[PDB]
């Protein structure tokens, strides 16, 4: 008697079966897209926290084939010139990074996050005229009159700049927003089991589940869709792109390491970042066992390429047991 | 070969989907019915457990905009007594309850429980002559006679009085009570995994599906059904709602407030109340956590009011992991 | 590809729905069969265990209206001497058991186990001399060409005397041993999800389908089946009824009672019995707790006596939330 | 929306029902075959593990009538050695071992694995030329060019020794390894739930279900298969067999047995071998308890033989409760 | 600089050292007394506490040789009436207690205890009318005007009844109560480490150094002490002894006995004690280890009797370690 | 060879003995003095500590009988506006505190802390302007010459205000405080085993040791002193005046209650304040049981009044065991 749509499963739920296979981990192509415009060389994304990114460490997810969205929880001045730094940053003398996601005139890549709030149009034109790549409509409910409105606003004000949407979880909120211009989708609404969304609203959407319908809602469109949260190691960011996702944003996974915000502290004999999170080291080693579990899993799967990874390789269902 | 009705879902086994949105949490209506005759301006109902519901709590109860059922573990002078002093309450000088729970003459509502034994006549007519607005028929299992008999003896002999009977979980006793005249039901059997009613008898039905079972029963009737159990934190609440309840009763989540009855004491370096109980102070705090998550659910299913909140959004069933 | 027969519960897996009721717990009927020849007033049996079930036990287990099986951990003569003790026993004076049950000369009855070894025929013969009412054919696979032909033997050689065959666990298994002529079959193979037969053997049958599916093979033969294992609460024993018991068979929550075998000794500055488990008092409280937890309920289902418990209520299946 | 093939189930899943059974534990037959030309008097493999299999081991399985398969982390002419020690072993005067594997010419025989890098051919033809009875093509992903190659290699090469392919976990990959001219097939790719494939990769197949999928797929072809992890007690072992396995190999359980590598030292007041993990003494123990469990769900099953417990009894499948 | 008085020291603190012996434990004499004119056959007395002791396990108690102080929590009509059940209990047909605690009527001994409030007066008359052995006077400050006044007004009123005084814990109280008339005295003034009033008021004496500092102030006087608190198994008891204790009071570890008030109930699958303890069975078994334990003792120590024990072997003292 | 001054006993080291008593707790004395020229009802001081002690618990404390000392972790122009509330603050109608502590133009009476930095002299001067009592000079390390010059420079500067000097710990230290000319001390350095001066700077003097060395010191001057720190519950209070303290300075246990800073919040379903600790209720009912307990503890010893508390009574020493 329940309006129940489906059954929704999240990454426990589902393992990839083992394919014929070919090309080995080292010789798979790991290139993508975060939008209809951005190309990456890699599928990962760091997420807009104050934990997270700032211009530090939006330049090495830059150097790394990726991109960085710098937060928004500082002033909008300030928030430009975390772009002004990514764009201007030369790289240093005897270093070479040949993935580096890099504009037409050679500049490392940035996005930016902005809100819904009475100064988001302020904030938006300082963004963009710090020279920001992609503009990221970031909500707690991208399916809503609001958010959809914002992003209309900034493709009529902005043509000539990439605009992410989110975040949603159903195929009707693809369309949507879609349908109002957005360049890509982020997808994540109570992806986690511990998420405060479940558990003050009890609302929420299997994070699995909620990638394969906003893929199978976008499949044709040339709209790329950005899986974000849920995601607990490697394995997880496999599967994440098995179920559509063209790419992955990570977020405290990323908090702590040397580019992250924050200052390492001595805490109970111990490294700890301090704003306390475990000190980490260099992002370059977490991107590295990411790219790295990703890449045997296409392996496994006989998947070359990512279109491939996304569109071929078939999940087992398991039980608790 | 069992005789297995259904699979029956609790909380735990469904979330709810976002839908399209453009009312704010703050600006959506909580509007609803406690039974026919009775409106709430907030869908909550205090449980009438003696650690719980007695004048005071009741009284603080409709000042937020539900409403309080005292309880009948005291004598029937006694309960009476308690009834009055809500019914005669006097707002306090300077202060303003503009979504009180009020009757005709502008009084304060409340309600009493009753049970089935053989005092039960008189202590519903001391209730009556109080000036209670409703009395809840009140008994671990509502579809039995003496139950059915015990409402339609109350609605014979006070016509001017609402009635509620409980407790029910299927579509048949909902149909069986209205038929006797309630003018709503309560629905919870062994609600709870932990309950005794699982344990000493093997009873019960999951709460989420017997909400939605009693309510597909009374749907088009006009009779109210009122979840009571089960239900953990507010994200729960949001639940019960699409599911087809009215309102929710709260028991246990309200006892130790300053309004229950008990008194605090010191214990271990800290604030309890004793007949101990954790101290909660004011039972708005608690409400408005309650009332704060359910706008927050209406907010992302697109719920503009009570009525589109309980017909109009969907869940998604999803798995242990 | 797996060549799987159903998917099997337990009594975690589901719960009784209560039902319309006009008979109080206090007022429904108990009686039952424990064979085609041997009706019991309560649906309770003791283990044929050596921490459960001598004389003493067994005495008290049919003065409140069940049976005890005597167990074959002892010699020939030991074991026919146990049966006569209960044969033998008169009721003291000033105490009254009008639940008790006995056979037509007025003597408490008494079960006794046997195996399938070399002597069994000599064990067989020394009970019957003794006076048994029903021997227990008792072994861990009753559905074997050993256990089959000493049912057999046992209705030949003794056409007077019941005949218990177990332990079986589907419909074949029942419907073999009620043309061997047993009077009626023991349901239980790796009931428990703790057992060894499932760790060693990687064998078993979830008791709630196991129960159910010997119930149907039964049904209309007059052959009752007896529950044993698995039930670890009063809510278990009412949905083993449910399920399609004629009784419930109970060992280990019987051990440690004072009828029980052992001594009672002080370890840990705590009373128990050692042979160590807890002391559990008298068999008769125990008793209380698992007829009251049924009787309660029969009244929740609308249950008046133990066929209709048996035939008319139905189930809910759950989920592991 | 998801690609999912089907629901995938692991040991836990599932258990085995009671059949009629006339033929007892002690009486069945164990024999069965590792290779299309090597049988076993016992379906038990040991693994190919620098802490399991060199020759000391690999010689105790044979003398039970199983077989070990030497393992690869040692220099070629190292593996050659420990396959010529198997191979010139001359039975204990006074010691007879009347199951034990032999080829014609009456010598103990054993097995041992390669992967597929350079040395692959040189390392394969040491082996065969110290007079190995199996080549093991061993690798973590079966299903690939570079294993399949390597198997058509030997095939060729050494048309003389039997080969086993793996590890698969699919139909598929079984069809292509027979195709390749595989003379047995090795089971499993992530089968426990705590594997690092599962992790890393996100990659795995639920063993009874992979089991039953190479059966299927293997069937009226004569190719065996072996199944490879997940198996922690006798009753997974039986399980197994009965989702099809010819024989089962078992790694870490072997580890710390006597004929296993490594020394035994005093560790924490407590005997350990040290390379630590604990001393289990001699692997007839082991193996005693693996093959008396295995022989238990035979009886239960009704199983006499091998073939008939691959291909006849049924399991039901249970919940999590 | 502070007033520290000495270092006192609890049971943990010291060791018996073992002496020559040529009187076997079950040889020796445990013949002692509890005040000036009643000798007991073992240096065991029960507390007055609610939990342990009223007619039935005083009537116990002096059966075992000994004696129980009946409890004051009562109104002083039941407490006299308990007394008068002991004096004019009659010995069960068959049975036979030689050690029995009898007056020169041949009455088992009883005693009572009373405080310092209003009825005091009233309630020993009472007491001393149904034929009290020993009132006493039972505080937590003995040494205080209150209750060395009620002692004199014991002695004066009702020269014919022995009284005790207490609880003290130093010299200087002893000889006050000792000139109040006090037939004995009570020791024991926090003389656990968990004791309320160490947390509450921060005082108390060590149990082994206070029973030694009344021991030398009432050496030669011919007035008893009792040793009361901080026992937990018979060593302890014995250690009391040594210190120079005539016999040890306890309370907790009787309670829960079957013939200490309150009635078992089953609780957890487990006997208990509810007015809850977990029962414990016969009193006789609990008295039966601590005076085993005490003979073990006068056996290692080499001493005869209590006289000995009391006065003869010696203590180490030992460390933390 | 180590400089050991002496052994310093803590609160744990101690216990109090029993003397005789003539005057019952609810009848002895609590007054005492806080320095020179102000005198208590109650020997209660509350911490400068920005969780205790702002206006709202200083009244509170004063109308106790105690005295509170505000905070410094604020402006000079807060800090004087909090003691202008409480010098100002006139006592509920229809309440009445005959304990108060009041200076003699009748206002309630109250201190403020000050440290040694640049802006101190400015400090003290809007405090003693806004009316305050008593000027704590509050320090890390009294003994200093930094603390001394303040101490005198209080005095010289405003002879009419009392000044207590802190924290100290030994003879020394007090001789050269009283000196300097305050009016009493505060004894307190590394007193708790968990302090922060212990780990980091190996600093300390065990609290019992401290408060006895600094009594004696002052023995005769009529200066104060205060016992700051290592109390925990009311049983060490007790010991903290018989080593000698005048009164007592309590801290955390003083935080979280009504009147100290910070506000109610709900926190896992219980009340906490936040600024989080746990809320404790009405500052009374903690008062009442320090000074219940210290009651209890001058009736044990027979102290009729405080002084007799501090110089007569001794203490027994005990040790882990
Ligand atoms: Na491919
Ligand atoms: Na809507
Ligand atoms: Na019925
Ligand atoms: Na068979
Ligand atoms: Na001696
Ligand atoms: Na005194």
């Amino acid at each position: 008697m329940l309006r129940i749509s489906q059954e929704a499963l999240t990454f426990d739920d589902v393992l990839l079966i083992p394919g014929y296979s070919e090309v080995l981990p080292k010789d798979v192509s790991l290139k993508t897209r975060l939008t209809r415009g951005i190309e990456l060389n890699i599928p990962l994304v760091s997420a807009a926290m104050d934990t997270v990114t700032e211009a530090r460490l939006a330049i090495a997810m830059a150097q790394e084939g990726g991109i960085g969205i710098i937060h928004k929880n500082m002033g909008i001045e300030q928030q430009a010139a975390e772009v002004r730094k990514v764009k201007k940053h030369e790289t240093a003398k005897a270093k070479t990074y040949p993935l580096a996601s890099k504009d037409e005139q050679g500049r490392l890549r940035v996005g930016a996050a902005v809100g819904t709030g009475a100064d988001t149009g302020e904030r938006v034109a300082a963004l963009v005229a710090a020279g920001v790549d992609v503009v990221v409509v970031d909500t707690a409910h991208g399916h809503s009159k609001g958010v959809i409105e914002r992003v209309r606003w900034v493709k009529q004000t902005f043509p000539d700049v990439q605009v992410i949407g989110g975040n949603i979880a159903t195929a009707e909120a693809a369309k949507a927003l879609a349908e109002a211009g957005a360049d890509a989708v982020k997808v994540g609404i109570g992806p986690g089991s511990i998420c405060t969304t479940r558990i003050v609203a009890g609302v929420g959407v299997p994070q699995i589940s909620a990638i394969a319908n906003v893929a199978a809602a976008l499949e044709g469109t040339g709209v790329p869709l950005i899986a974000d949260g849920g995601i607990r190691f490697s394995g997880d960011l496999a599967k994440a792109m098995v179920a559509g996702a063209y790419c992955v944003m990570m977020g405290s996974m990323f908090a702590g390491t040397e580019e992250a915000p924050g200052e390492i502290e001595l805490f109970q004999g111990r490294s700890y970042k301090s704003y306390r999170v475990p000190y980490k080291g260099a992002l370059s080693a977490i991107v590295h066992q990411l790219m790295g579990g990703l890449r045997a899993a296409m392996g496994y799967t006989g998947s070359a390429d990512i279109q491939q990874m996304r569109t071929q390789p078939q999940f087992v269902r398991i039980t608790g047991a």
